[PDB]
Formats: structure tokens, C-alpha cells, sequence
């Protein structure tokens, strides 16, 4: 089952995140800045089913609903992206992986100077695969990361040997929004 609870703010606005019970969690956000709240693994695997149901997903601007990760070794943070919000994110243009009934772009960015699981101030790598529309939430959902990091890597994208967290999340940036969320 879930084993973790991540509820990060950079102090912009307001983030009431709910650690509830099991795999559940809801998030009521307000003008915020950068926020990532969501539940899922201490230690993420590349060979896990994540299952979700989320019953609301009510972003007002850019909101993320995606799973969301880190390694180490190197230091990458990944991205399934199901369904956003005023926002959909994009980069380099890799290619697309079909996975659990969508078809998903695949994208890699930069940043520069931001922070990460390594510090407040870094350079590393994000992975994307992109859903080309939004998924229907409300139905239990799967996301098999195994075709994700199967095509990531065949496109040269290759995640760190140090698995880091990895949840299903409700991110946010210069926004407003309810999420509900269950994640096994
Ligand atoms: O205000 C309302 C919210 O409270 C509500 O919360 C949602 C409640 O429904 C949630 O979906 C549930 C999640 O559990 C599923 O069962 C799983 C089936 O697979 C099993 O292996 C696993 O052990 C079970 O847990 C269940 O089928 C599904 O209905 C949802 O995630 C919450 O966000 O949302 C609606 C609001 O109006
Ligand atoms: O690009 C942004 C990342 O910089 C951000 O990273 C967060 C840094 O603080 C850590 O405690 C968090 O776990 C980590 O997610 O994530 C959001 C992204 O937009
Ligand atoms: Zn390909």
C-alpha cells in the first residue's frame, strides 16, 4: 500500500493539503505558487502499477494531475501527466508512448538553479510523458510505468539507479483548485 505523504508549498498563497485515510488525499488551493502535494512511495520502482481514482479534479489555472517522481544517480524527476488545467506541459519533443488507454507525448526539459529532492538550488533533467487529451477522472485509473520508463529509455532517457519518492499528485503553479485523490 502507500507508505508516503508529500505536501510541499514554496510559501505562495494558500495549499490545504488533507493526509486522509489510506491512499486518500484532497487538496483546496488558493493563488499559490509552486506546490506539489500527493501520495504514493517512499521508494518509487520502475516496475509499479500505480492505481488512482480522482474523484474531483477542479484545477482553476495550471494544475498537474500526474504521477510525479525522482532518482539520483543521476538526479531526474519524471512525470505522467493525465490531466491538467489551464495548462498543457511540453518540451522537447521526443516521441509518444500508448499506455492504459491514452496516447502520451514524451517530453524532456531543463532546469536550471531550481529546487529539487537535492537542494533549493540545482540543475537537473525532467521526463514527461504527456497525455495528448485530458484522461476522464472519476473511474478508477491505471498508470503501468513500466511502458514509460520502457520508452523513456528507448529515447535515450535514462532515470537514476536511486529511486526517490513517487506519487500520484495534484502539482500547481500561479493557480487556484480542488483535487480529491485515492492512490494503491
Ligand atoms: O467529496 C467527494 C470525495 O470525498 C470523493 O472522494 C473519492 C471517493 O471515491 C474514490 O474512489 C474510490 C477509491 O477506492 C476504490 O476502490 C479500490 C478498488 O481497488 C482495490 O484494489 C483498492 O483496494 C480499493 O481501494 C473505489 O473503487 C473508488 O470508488 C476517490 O479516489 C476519492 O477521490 O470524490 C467525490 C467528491 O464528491
Ligand atoms: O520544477 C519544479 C521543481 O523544482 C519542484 O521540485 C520540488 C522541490 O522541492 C522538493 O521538496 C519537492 O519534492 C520537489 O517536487 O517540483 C515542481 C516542479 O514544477
Ligand atoms: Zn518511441
Amino acid at each position: 500500500s502507500t507508505d508516503y505523504w508529500q505536501n510541499w508549498t514554496d510559501g505562495g498563497g494558500i495549499v490545504n493539503a488533507v493526509n486522509g485515510s489510506g491512499g486518500n488525499y484532497s487538496v483546496n488551493w488558493s493563488n499559490t505558487g509552486n506546490f506539489v502535494v500527493g501520495k504514493g512511495w517512499t521508494t518509487g520502482s520502475p516496475f509499479r502499477t500505480i492505481n488512482y481514482n480522482a474523484g474531483v479534479w477542479a484545477p482553476n489555472g495550471n494544475g498537474y494531475l500526474t504521477l510525479a517522481g525522482w532518482t539520483r544517480s543521476p538526479l531526474i524527476q519524471y512525470y505522467v501527466v493525465d490531466s491538467w488545467g489551464t495548462y498543457r506541459p511540453t518540451g522537447t519533443y521526443k516521441g509518444t508512448v500508448k499506455s492504459d488507454g491514452g496516447t502520451y507525448d514524451i517530453y524532456t526539459t531543463t532546469r536550471y538553479n531550481a529546487p529539487s529532492i537535492d537542494g533549493d538550488r540545482t540543475t537537473f533533467t525532467q521526463y514527461w510523458s504527456v497525455r495528448q487529451s485530458k484522461r476522464p477522472t472519476g473511474s478508477n485509473a491505471t498508470i503501468t510505468f513500466t511502458n514509460h520508463v520502457n520508452a523513456w529509455k528507448s529515447h535515450g532517457m535514462n532515470l537514476g539507479s536511486n529511486w526517490a519518492y513517487q506519487v500520484m499528485a495534484t502539482e500547481g503553479y500561479q493557480s487556484s483548485g480542488s483535487s480529491n485523490v485515492t492512490v494503491w
